[PDB]
């Protein structure tokens, strides 16, 4: 589905996908590129199975938090932006997207979750989380409620559950401590227990999620909402009269939500790079391209300083960033993921009654201390199953110290093998690669989609089955079986 010429891009559903994808034809109609915007299900959970096959977009938004581990797993391409567009950008948005040094990404806007309340139903919001019971009694008895918001997502109780002193990963001297994580202290218990006593007392319910919340709010049946910007166009269309405010305190101390940069990745194994860059630097970050997107479904505050200045007049613009000043920008480390999986099973076993606060929370604690598995990387000396297309056959990825001078010129448009002998270790996915067939010697260039890694039990499941019927095979297969330990690559180079 990737393939040269086009660009495929992914963006979450509740952003301006139709927007973007104005932006997209703009860029097919000056360039003939043609570029097609998708919003799946569980995209960020999706990317990093797929990124490596046929399946991948070139581009990925999603906010930064996941990029982290995107890049471990080498499926971002460096970013590589001159001074002067740089200077275009916020210095504190280009961080988010720093990892390890290296630019992964382009950020494009920063979002924090506010209190957004009905005027009409509620000319005084709460400063306090403590009010809400009663408010809520009150409101019971004029046929609607207090509150509502999407309460499967930990995104959206984060911000109660660290007010008194949950986090997610120690911060000190400029580095998150991965063994320091504040899931499971008093102060992430005692505001998982504020939340999950709303819901005891009839306040909220367990399984509100975000388009209940969302209807709640703009059929005006709840005096408030906790959301992001992205959903003021929806509320907007609804004429309810609202407001967007600072989140309410917990035990004296502000609601501290995780703020998150949107931004866009380019996918390492992309054979369009080149194009993604061309777009997303000279048609998305720009005050039309943004507008465009804007327009459809706020961003949020844009890192474009030029977009921003017209932007930050707007007051719920402000009250994003003062709650945002008010959070904590989301670390990018790989360990996100697994931080956020861990608390989403919390909040979801508290909240329903299946499991206390104190064992939520204590499995959460160490569920987000699991050591991080990032993806494989093909590597030089690998050994797989390459498609020539062409039936699947077994092979070498050879190093590009290894290959042959004149199959180099054929090539689409450190591994330490020996004390004087390096092979330069492959730091991303690649869209091409140098493979070597087994018991066959020829040499092929290769995408990435067209090979999977080939272990010794996957060799011997092949050679115990019903596929062994397939006779010319079996030496092939025979041979990979061994593992590159059992093959002199410089060898297997040389003379076959
Ligand atoms: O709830 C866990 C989730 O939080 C964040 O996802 C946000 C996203 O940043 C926003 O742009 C918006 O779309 O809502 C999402 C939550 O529904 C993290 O970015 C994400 O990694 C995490 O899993």
């Amino acid at each position: 589905k990737i393939e040269e010429g086009k660009l495929v891009i992914w963006i979450n559903g509740d952003k301006g996908y139709n927007g973007l994808a104005e932006v997209g034809k703009k860029f097919e109609k000056d360039t003939g590129i043609k570029v097609t915007v998708e919003h799946p299900d569980k995209l960020e959970e999706k990317f990093p199975q797929v990124a490596a096959t046929g399946d991948g977009p070139d581009i990925i938004f999603w906010a930064h938090d996941r990029f982290g581990g995107y890049a471990q797993s080498g499926l971002l391409a460096e970013i590589t932006p001159d001074k002067a567009f740089q200077d275009k950008l916020y210095p504190f948005t280009w961080d988010a997207v720093r990892y390890n040094g290296k630019l992964i990404a382009y950020p494009i806007a920063v979002e924090a979750l506010s209190l957004i309340y009905n005027k009409d139903l509620l000319p005084n919001p709460p400063k306090t989380w403590e009010e809400i019971p009663a408010l809520d009694k009150e409101l019971k008895a004029k046929g609607k409620s207090a509150l509502m918001f999407n309460l499967q997502e930990p995104y959206f109780t984060w911000p109660l559950i660290a007010a008194d002193g949950g986090y997610a990963f120690k911060y000190e001297n400029g580095k998150y401590d991965i063994k320091d994580v504040g899931v499971d202290n008093a102060g992430a218990k005692a505001g998982l227990t504020f939340l999950v006593d709303l819901i005891k007392n009839k306040h909220m319910n367990a399984d509100t999620d975000y388009s209940i919340a969302e209807a709640a709010f703009n059929k005006g049946e709840t005096a408030m909402t906790i959301n992001g910007p992205w959903a003021w166009s929806n509320i907007d269309t609804s004429k309810v009269n609202y407001g967007v405010t600072v989140l309410p305190t917990f035990k004296g101390q502000p609601s501290k939500p995780f703020v998150g940069v949107l931004s866009a990745g380019i996918n390492a194994a992309s054979p369009n790079k080149e194009l993604a860059k061309e777009f997303l630097e000279n048609y998305l970050l720009t005050d039309e391209g943004l507008e465009a997107v804007n327009k459809d479904k706020p961003l949020g505050a844009v890192a474009l300083k030029s977009y921003e200045e017209e932007l930050a007049k707007d007051p719920r613009i402000a009250a994003t960033m003062e709650n945002a000043q008010k959070g904590e920008i989301m670390p990018n480390i790989p360990q996100m993921s697994a931080f956020w999986y861990a608390v989403r099973t919390a909040v979801i076993n508290a909240a329903s009654g299946r499991q206390t606060v104190d064992a939520a929370l204590a499995a959460a604690q160490t569920n987000a201390a699991a050591e991080f598995m990032s993806e494989a990387i093909f590597q030089p000396t690998d050994i797989v199953l390459a498609k020539v297309k062409g039936s699947a056959w077994p092979a070498m990825i050879i190093p590009n110290e290894l290959i042959p001078d004149n199959i180099l010129k054929t090539k689409p448009v450190f591994i330490i093998y020996t004390p004087v002998l390096k092979f330069r270790k492959n730091d991303t996915l690649k869209s091409t690669y140098c493979v070597k067939f087994f018991c066959d010697d020829s040499y092929i260039w290769v995408k990435p989609m067209d090979m999977k890694i080939l272990t010794s039990e996957d060799c011997r499941k092949w050679l115990s089955g019903k596929q062994r019927k397939n006779k010319k095979l079996i030496p092939a297969y025979e041979m990979a079986m061994r593992g590159k330990n059992g093959i002199d690559i410089w060898e297997f180079v040389e003379y076959g």
